[PDB]
């Protein structure tokens, strides 16, 4: 069972005036029921694979193997042919056209890291407005989404879709009980504002509905940054724990078409200098950064629904 | 003369619930007029100087050396004492503090770049609303602050006082042009009356009276915010004819805006993206990129107002 | 079957004069056979799992919660006791050590990267020597390990071990036969020198070998690194596909007690800007747009018996 | 008196088998005297300056702009046509250049810094041996130069040259006392960066390797020195470093040193089963220069305490 692939990665794909998407579910804990597509950018990567690449390494015959530069090239054309409005939709659409073009491959798998973009406010005539010819690049949040599409006894299907938004960070500016032995540390604790990273991933129970076609079954990245941020604000947390299952179980909740929410988080709270949060100082710690993984499931909200004491609330 | 200064960097210091900034000037490019200082934190570098400094290093002596260690709780217990609302003020303050302390001391340098934190929208039973306890760490743009005192006979002064933002990356799709360059053995670029212009800026600003930048008036403190709100306003209506062209004007607005600063100051850079499906599609140049420096004084403005030649014009 | 996990990273943990990796096998394709582990340094990761931390996730329960921050006292306790000489040993030892603490944990996971250092030479009274002082802190490749520790009915069992060399960028200054079609870049190719990142990986069929009571049946990543700068200077490769899977080969032929070896790669090859006079001499490159060319592959021993039984293997070793 | 210059960063320049520098002088400290240029490459930064380049800015008018993408083929051009050995040299042939073909420039200023490979041990039939053909790409510490070439009635002027070894990262497995003691009081492991400069500047040129400080022998000096000195704090340890760069180099002026204590912090005392990790962001920091005048002095002086190989 060995491991094989090849592709191109650091694919930069930047298409102008893709298809808006529009008519999103609306939800309490957002405001973003449309992404307008003016740029539509992404780092994407490609890997290829297929029994019949075996030869390109073990011979060097390279009369199967489709060229890197040849993968970057179908990338970035099919960015131009692309009709629908979401990252997803656009890697399945790419999957399936190396499937069709080329018929000695087995799986084609994509994965891509949204470039970015946010509207900014500009002064003119008519007052402060959006602009719709200027844009900043955001190093902050961003979409993310993987597609792999094998073939199936009667054509292909996505055997792996994955959905997300990266690097979310956010501080409240208003923990115990735990396991305490010999490896505890010997010192007094202080009060921090917590403060969390989090990347978090759902998946759908009909993958189709990732693709956008009836964008009342879209889950917006935004949307789900909006419930995170909204729940961390209000929830009362006991622990980034915590934290991350009732995120989760909102996200469930907005969104029953979805089958799980997961999580990956680091702690990255600040060590307090002087104690106030009033006339406080803090200051980073040093590098060893707590993190959790987890994943929530539809099971898990049907159980909190059901149970008489449940702490779980949504607006 | 010789060159001899030591101190400490990354100097991490996080304040909370400082002085509001308020009252700032309005402009017609900008809505900021207000931060809330909930958060007011930067990594801040000092250098101490002196010729009283000499044998710390040829001789190993360190009788009157203050440790770097030292010089971080100076600065982080004086981020719990400063009452007032600016980067700039702040520096003076710890600068001045550092010399009164230590006679044996010149000069002191502060340098900070700010650690940047979002105001974001939370759903609640009133509605989207701006949280007033949830931030997020912002990656984008960031105040840049330098201060300098010296000792006098006559007390101390500021040797050098800066003021900036920094990294502020915006594109414009469409729209600027650059053409009429010279054409030689040298010359392959082919000329564009538009193509996609992606600009990092960072941006400068000197006053006329330095104590302006502590804020205690703020209807002369300029926000790097309003600068960085001009920068994008004066992207989106220009017609630029290449970055040079485009800072000079933007330059040009900052010192009509504020008639209070000497000098607007530029280190920026450019990278246009290449097409690869003509509409449309781009993707990631190589790694070159254009690079200009750049000041505009209240000379240039006054100038270009009295000029029948002159394209600068303002909201 | 719900993911759930938790711990820190970035637990930098550096052990000085831990115990020397003496009576490595020696190849032809290296010199490396001890590492003095003067500095035996890491950046480490610890993730505990088990049924019993639901709670602590669904109720915020902190009852069986070990904190963070003792996990990484825990670590850093350990490299003081720590009487081995590995990576792999040291990851063992401590995802047992958890176990044994800590009855409530099923399993407990152990990720390093190497915080690597170099001998340098320097000018003394005796001559230019290595300095048994100063090191470099060393940027370029490094040594990886991963083990993952689980209770059994009986005990406790190994669930995953790996083994590997992260980041090593070689160029070699000295590929046709490619699919062509509509996608083809219609433009001339140039010859430009092979420019190669590498990470490698490898499994071994014993895995008590990693532990390093036996040095000559642990195999050092330095030896591996030097396996394949070795192969890529010799080798006439066709691509970096062929040429990883005889560097394969030689690991696997060195190290019979290695099950597999695994790739990952980058091409990184610079574009030409002046093509040279003659060769490579004369020559300009510059570095290219940011796409590059990615394998993932895996040899195993039944891939060098093949090429050992076929009278048209290419396969050759020192 | 305003700012103004526009130019190309990030130029990348990789030449194959330029000249070797062969032939520098030796010195206890270290093994390095030929580089043999295989590899020739950097990363480059040039910038323009000129008068006549005002309206460029001020009218958007192009017509004495040379375009930022004909500066990065003018200097990979001229990749293929230097002849010399030294990262200096190529600079200022770049420089002169630029001068050379428009007339409209007042000044050119390149910024290189070195993209570095190391040889490495190959085995072969001949047993372990230096490749002549694979090298690996280093990410550890790297040359530096700057050169800026000015107008003079005459001709023209190098305004600026400079010469280093940047991101030199060491640790010494083997003090801090003395400071001073108030309400703010509460394994050393150094990063430095140290520049020259040369008394005459040709020298840089390598025309007479003799004369060519590499920035290898001066990183080995760096490191042979923290080897063997006791130091009393990195402050006194880039003194005696810089002295001992200004013996070896009477023909260069001065030492410059850019600082950083980067020490762990202590998790198990020992350093026999000691155990450290890293502290947090703060780091110390050091700037300084040494001059010919300040050896002259230590030699002559009964109080001094340098000593060299």
């Amino acid at each position: 069972e060995r491991t094989m692939f090849y592709g191109k990665g650091d694919v930069y794909v930047f298409r102008t005036y893709a298809n808006p998407l529009k008519g999103l579910k609306q939800i309490p804990e957002s405001n973003f029921t449309e992404k307008h597509n003016t740029i539509f950018g992404m780092n994407a990567k490609v890997a290829l694979k297929g029994e019949q690449l075996l030869t390109s390494f073990t011979e060097g015959d390279n009369s199967l193997v489709v060229a890197t530069d040849s993968m970057k090239n179908f990338i970035q054309r099919h960015a131009a042919s692309y009709e629908g409005a979401t990252l997803e939709g656009f890697l399945q659409y790419v999957c399936e056209a190396f499937l069709a073009k080329y018929s000695h491959l087995d799986a084609v798998r994509l994965e891509a890291k949204e470039y970015a973009f946010d509207d900014i406010q500009v002064g003119t005539d008519k007052g402060v407005v959006t602009s719709d010819l200027v844009f900043r690049k955001s190093r902050n949040e961003y979409v993310t989404a993987t597609v792999e599409v094998a073939r199936t006894a009667s054509g292909t299907e996505v055997v792996e879709q994955a959905s997300g938004i990266a690097d979310i960070q956010l501080i409240k500016v208003s923990f115990y009980g735990y396991i305490i032995d010999e490896y505890t540390t010997l010192a007094e604790a202080t009060d921090r504002p917590l403060y969390i990273f989090l990347n978090i991933g759902w998946a759908y129970e009909n993958q189709d509905d990732a693709k956008g076609d009836n964008p009342a079954n879209y889950v917006a990245a935004e949307q789900v940054r909006d419930i995170a941020a909204s729940v961390f604000h209000t929830l009362d947390n006991k622990s980034i724990q915590h934290l991350i299952y009732h995120i989760g179980l909102t996200i469930l909740d907005r969104f029953p078409q979805l089958t799980e929410v997961n999580f990956g988080t680091n702690n990255r709270t600040w060590d307090t200098v002087v104690e106030g949060f009033k006339g406080a100082v803090f200051t980073e710690p040093r590098p060893p950064f707590g993190f959790q993984g987890f994943s929530v499931h539809q099971e898990d909200l049907a159980r909190e629904k059901a149970s008489a004491n449940s702490e779980y609330v949504a607006l």
